[PDB]
């Protein structure tokens, strides 16, 4: 059995749309207001964690002076506990740490109160050097919480109640309309119908991933592999095994104006199975040109829990070319991730949906 859900029309109030604008260092920001008189930072919208980081002015790196920081004693809602606790976060390309308050979150004219979050006060490791870093709001599962009760999600939920457990992202970084929805989607950034596909595990988006094809030579899977859908990263990513047999096929090579342009005609498509539905990306999808050459838009990372079998999929290498909708389980039915064509085009959003049944 499969019974299926359904785009239901909701207000314009219950799905409110964050405009993300494309830093000219790969972060994909948005606006978020802090505090009682509001403190405005920009942090990355993360699907691959779900804490909520902002950095503060208790960080006096030199990293940490160059954005706007988060000044905790200027704010009249924020309140630290009396035993104050500490918070590490170690990731693959740098480290991030601080301690605990919870804070009045206003995220698009909704609020939200007792918001646990982490105040960074250290950044090194060397990768925040090259990134103009605010914050982190964590989309991810409460699994994944290193701190607090309840996820920022779930808590915004509990305090807006015309919000249904549900958001989606539209990544168009070029002409510059990337939208992040929260509480449904619109039916103006895809074309065609939506497919869900049921979350296995409840601490990243996580499918089953049953293939990869790179052209006809299978990359994968010889073992039970899975894909996660990670909002907060711009490539692909594939296991250290699994990386090296694909740059085989695709490698990087320098290149020209037309160089590029014939590249994306005799390039292969990357075929992604999730069971009945095939994902595809085109050359000219998954490949990017930088200072005269060739990069397959990929990357390696290993992920912990899934030694070798876990396989990401990043904003500029997948949902730039299709819109991803995330619909939050409960008790028995689960979690599901939706992939559609993104429609590519301005229309005109006024008119919202979200995903029932
Ligand atoms: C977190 O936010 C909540 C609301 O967003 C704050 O509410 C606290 O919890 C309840 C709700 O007002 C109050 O507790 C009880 O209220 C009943 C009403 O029937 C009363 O009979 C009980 O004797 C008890 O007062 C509570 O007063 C309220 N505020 C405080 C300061 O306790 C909550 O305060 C926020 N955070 C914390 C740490 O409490
Ligand atoms: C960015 C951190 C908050 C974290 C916790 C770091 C992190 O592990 N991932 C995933 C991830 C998820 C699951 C398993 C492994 C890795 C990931 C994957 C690949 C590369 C990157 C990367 O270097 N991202 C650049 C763009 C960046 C952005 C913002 C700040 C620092 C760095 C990140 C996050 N989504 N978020």
């Amino acid at each position: 059995v499969k019974n299926a859900h359904a785009v239901v029309e909701q207000t314009e109030e219950n799905v409110f749309l964050i405009p993300l604008k494309h830093l000219r260092d790969s972060q994909f920001v948005g606006t978020l207001l802090v505090g009682v008189p509001p403190q405005e930072i920009h942090p990355i919208f993360d699907t691959g964690s779900t804490n909520l980081w902002v950095v503060t002015t208790d960080c006096e790196e030199e990293s940490c002076k160059k954005v706007k920081r988060y000044n905790p004693y200027k704010s009249k809602t924020f309140r630290r506990s009396f035993i104050g606790k500490n918070l590490h976060i170690v990731f693959g390309s740098g480290s991030i740490s601080g301690s605990i308050g919870k804070e009045t979150f206003v995220l698009g004219d909704h609020t939200v109160r007792n918001q646990t979050f982490g105040l960074v006060e250290s950044e090194s490791n060397n990768i925040f050097d090259y990134i103009d870093f605010e914050g982190i709001v964590g989309l991810g599962f409460p699994e994944m919480l290193s701190a607090g009760k309840v996820s920022f999600f779930d808590n915004l939920l509990s305090q807006n109640k015309n919000l249904s457990p549900q958001f989606s992202f539209y990544i168009s970084p070029e002409d510059n309309t990337s939208t992040f929805l929260v509480g449904g989607v619109s039916k103006s950034f895809y074309e065609g119908s939506i497919y869900m596909l049921p979350v296995v595990k409840e601490y990243y988006w996580e499918v089953e991933l049953d293939g990869i094809y790179v052209g006809e030579k299978k990359i994968c899977c010889e073992e039970k592999s899975y894909a996660i859908f990670d909002t907060g990263t711009s490539y692909n990513t594939m296991p250290s095994a699994q990386m090296k047999g694909f740059f085989d096929v695709v490698p990087s090579a320098p290149c020209t104006e037309e160089n590029y342009q014939e590249v994306l005609k005799n390039y292969p498509v990357i075929k992604y199975l999730f069971g009945d539905l095939v994902i595809e990306l085109l050359p000219e999808e998954y490949m990017i040109l930088n200072e005269e050459s060739c990069i397959p838009a990929y990357m390696q990372i290993d992920v912990p829990s899934e030694k070798n079998h876990a396989y990401l999929l990043g904003s500029i290498a997948f949902m730039r070319h299709y819109y991803t909708v995330f619909v939050r389980g409960a008790g028995g039915q689960p979690s599901m991730v939706g992939v559609a064509k993104a429609r590519a085009a301005a229309e005109a959003a006024q008119k919202v949906a979200e995903l029932e049944n």
